[PDB]
């Protein structure tokens, strides 16, 4: 009914509680619960949820990490319909960089 799915939102939800929303169930999460991945019905069969905590090896490389260090990912903006584009990528350093378009473009903010 109400929560915190943004990129400021969900920045500062990371910084103020050190720890995803309790609603931000990883994908395998989701598919625990009885989920497809084809992205199409997640929120049929595990609605009020979003995907967060995966972890984010940098499938491309544009985060402030090196070799040896990992990243963390959480799922942005999230209602219904196939999943979206929009996604965050917090650090253990606390390095928040968000991105809106799958891990192509990341803006650091908190």
């Amino acid at each position: 009914a109400q929560v915190i799915n943004t990129f400021d939102g969900v920045a500062d939800y990371l910084q103020t509680y050190h720890k995803l929303p309790d609603n931000y169930i990883t994908k395998s999460e989701a598919q625990a619960l009885g989920w497809v991945a084809s992205k199409g019905n997640l929120a049929d069969v595990a609605p009020g949820k979003s995907i967060g905590g995966d972890i984010f090896s940098n499938r491309e490389g544009k985060l402030p990490g090196k070799s040896g260090r990992t990243w963390r990912e959480a799922d942005i903006n999230y209602t219904s319909g196939f999943r979206n584009s929009d996604r965050i990528l917090y650090s253990s350093d606390w390095l928040i960089y968000k991105t809106t378009d799958h891990y192509q473009t990341f803006t650091k903010i908190r």
